[PDB]
């Protein structure tokens, strides 16, 4: 799993990480993401940051944490 269990369990690709706490303009990955490296590269291909967020759907703004090692 590319995100931790619990609250911040959903991988999204978000345009901006605000305050290391919020994802803005969050897109669902268009592929299965198997590893941190794939998650990072996939979100970068969409001009976005790999974040682990409180909900799994596309959204304007969500509480998120950065993917580990980023
Ligand atoms: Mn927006």
């Amino acid at each position: 799993a590319v995100c931790p269990t619990g609250l911040f369990s959903n991988p999204l690709c978000c345009a901006t990480n605000v305050l290391d706490l919020i994802g803005v303009d969050c897109k669902t990955p268009t592929i299965a993401v198997d590893t941190g490296a794939i998650f990072q590269a996939h979100c970068a291909s969409k001009g976005s940051k790999p974040l682990c967020c409180v909900a799994p759907v596309a959204d304007q703004a969500l509480l998120c944490q950065k993917a580990i090692g980023t």
